[PDB]
RNA sequence: UUUUUUUUUUU
């Protein structure tokens, strides 16, 4: 049995607020807890609230942003409950619902509880809802702030309680009905602040130059380094690396290690093991470094104060994404890196009156900076018309509803008056942007469901393909193997298939230069969204050699996104361009259709597939005019 | 024409 477990959580500083807390929740309805980074809220809050017999008619629900801290945080729940994991305390994540009837303490993705709340809108399973990590501000947390401000006048019995930092926690509140803020200290430690006094020209460089003076100016502790790119974070070490070297074999090893999305597991585990002794550790990270992955024994940053950040233009469906500042709390978020494990120093490569005058006190939420086509269709199947009007705490730019509202319009998902139709119901049921909603439902009609299924399991997908810096040729030579002459949606078709008939072998993703994780992620997809298609009682139909009938269904939902060559896109005439990748790249295609366009460097279209122009007046025949 | 930050979901 547990022997000190109970004193780890006495230990905890949320402790010394407990019965406050306990009795906050049975005085509020709706209560914001702001909790600084060591309180021990995410673990704690849910059980005091247990103990106290909050679970008696009602489950107790927390959503985190990530599936992985539902599913850490669940565990570490279970262990000081002392129950099995799944039993008393459990988790919920897409493919992977480990409840079971005694489950009184659940933690779930705020995406989950968004889909739970479709089913059951009143929420009648659970007596309490708690949103951690709500200053990330998903669109699902938002999302959740909406329907739940709604499904608290519904329900007087059910508590909410949402998380905050601490310069939003007055503005949650004036949106949650002006309901009180229960603060709540973190044990974290002092960090340095060393602002540049004149601006650096190059960041990359600037950054390399601060890691050499920290690595031979400074006492022992590892460095943490925010980049923006797997190009850029790849390039960095390999110049570090050739710096170090050019210095003599006198100095201290440095060890450089980078961290990204698009890393393997494997070469990922690397940046937690520790440094051998009298060496120091560099990890040169993308965001991710930020929140999602805790590296110990981090006690010297280096902000060079850019991110990569999307942003949506509804006027030319296009998404950007351009390195720009970060914001305020962002610097702080990257600062207090450094200070997790014990005190430390952060070196920001800008002016401090940059940091207070030249930069955004809070990033711009999700919300107002994607594509809501998703997110509308949700909204209208739970029965919501005005979403003009609709409660959000931040509003997303009125011209972005706008389109997504025309786009639901065009796939026969709304009505003339913007009602939800039977097809809008039935696509809302796909966990998918209403576009591949759409294929699927036309791929039934056209005999191709089945390809069909794999090519949009394929689409969800992170860097399917990867692509190491000192073997960029070798992974682009097996990947030309896959190519279909049509493009990049055949090719996703090929790769499945190939991957399938290896027997879903890990050895042949490696020796493809194919990324495993996303081969897997693609077969669960591909699971969940064949049990939808027998729900709604549409067969699953092979087009056998006749690939055309995969291409004309893509007409069904993707008409917006078709292109003329010299590319133009046919509805605006903007200019864009194949991505290198692509397997259409060297090769002639008047007409085509693409998945998604982006403006990185370029203007860039994402799977792109050659179309005939007839099959977008067959498939869209009230959004194309003929004309000679 | 030469390459995308981070994350979420069936009934």
């Amino acid at each position: 049995t547990n022997m000190s477990i109970k004193e780890q959580r006495e230990s905890l500083p949320v402790f010394q607020f407990r019965d406050q807390i306990i009795q906050a929740v049975k005085d509020n309805q709706i209560l914001i807890v702001v909790g600084e980074t060591g309180s021990g809220k995410t673990t704690q809050v849910t059980q005091y609230l247990a103990e106290a017999g909050f679970t008696k008619y009602g489950m107790i629900g927390c959503t985190q942003p990530r599936r992985v801290a539902a599913v850490s945080v669940a565990k570490r729940v279970a262990e000081e409950v002392g129950c099995q994991l799944g039993q008393e305390v459990g988790y919920t994540i897409r493919f992977e619902d480990v409840t079971s009837p005694a489950t009184k303490i659940k933690y779930m993705t705020d995406g989950m509880l968004q889909r739970e709340i479709l089913m059951d809108p009143d929420l009648k399973r659970y007596s309490v809802i708690m949103l951690d990590e709500a200053h990330e501000r998903t669109i699902a947390t938002d999302v959740l702030f909406a329907l739940l401000k709604k499904t608290v006048k519904r329900r007087p019995d059910l508590k909410v309680i949402v998380t905050s930092a601490t310069l939003d926690a007055e503005k949650f509140s004036e949106y949650f009905n002006s309901c009180p803020i229960f603060t709540i200290p973190g044990r974290t430690f002092p960090v340095e602040i060393l602002y540049s006094r004149e601006p650096e020209p190059d960041y990359l460089e600037a950054a390399l130059t601060t890691v050499m003076q920290i690595h031979l100016t400074e006492p022992p502790g590892d460095i943490l380094v925010f980049l923006t790119g797997q190009e850029e974070i790849d390039t960095a070490c390999e110049i570090l690396y050739e710096r170090m070297k050019a210095l003599g074999p006198s100095v201290p090893e440095l060890i450089i290690l980078p961290i990204y999305s698009a890393l393997p597991s494997e070469m990922q585990s690397r940046i937690f093991e520790p440094a051998p002794p009298g060496s120091r550790k560099v990890v040169i990270a993308t965001n991710i470094a930020e929140t999602a992955i805790t590296i110990d024994y981090i006690y010297y940053v280096v902000d060079p104060g850019f991110v990569k950040q999307n942003a949506y233009d509804p006027k030319l469906g296009m998404d950007s994404l351009v390195v720009t500042p970060i914001s305020q709390a962002q610097a702080n978020q990257r600062a207090g890196r450094a200070g997790r494990t014990g005190p430390g120093k952060c070196f920001r490569l800008y002016t401090e009156a940059a940091y207070q005058s030249e930069m955004l006190p809070t990033t711009i939420p999700d919300i107002q900076r994607q594509n809501l086509a998703n997110t509308i269709l949700l909204l209208k199947a739970m029965g919501i018309n005005d979403l003009l009007r609709f409660d959000f705490m931040d509003p997303p730019p009125v011209n972005t509803m706008l389109t997504a509202l025309e786009e639901l319009y065009a796939l026969g998902a709304l009505d003339d008056e913007g009602l939800l139709t039977r097809l809008g119901r039935k696509m809302a049921d796909f966990p998918m942007e209403p576009s591949l909603s759409k294929v699927l439902i036309a791929s039934v009609d056209k005999g191709c469901s089945d390809e069909m299924v794999t090519i949009v399991s394929m689409l969800n997908l992170q860097q399917i393909f990867y692509r190491p810096k000192d073997k960029q040729q070798q992974a682009d030579q097996k990947k030309a193997k896959f190519h279909d002459p049509t493009g990049d949606h055949l090719t996703l078709l090929n790769v499945y298939n190939a991957w399938k008939n290896s027997g879903y072998s890990n050895a042949w993703c490696f020796e493809n230069y194919i990324q495993a994780r996303a081969m897997r992620r693609a077969r669960d997809v591909r699971q969940q969204i064949v049990k939808i298609m027998e729900r709604h009682r549409h067969p699953i139909i092979s087009c056998g050699r006749d690939t055309d009938k995969i291409r004309q269904a893509l007409c069904a939902g993707f008409f917006r996104n078709t292109a003329r060559k010299d590319y133009k896109t046919l509805t605006e005439g903007t200019p864009v361009y194949l991505h290198p990748s692509s397997a259409l790249f060297g090769k002639q295609a008047e007409w085509v259709l693409y998945h998604e366009l982006v403006l990185t460097t370029k203007e860039y279209m994402h799977f792109t597939t050659a179309i005939e122009p007839k099959w977008l007046v067959e498939a869209a025949p009230t959004f194309f005019k003929l004309a000679p």
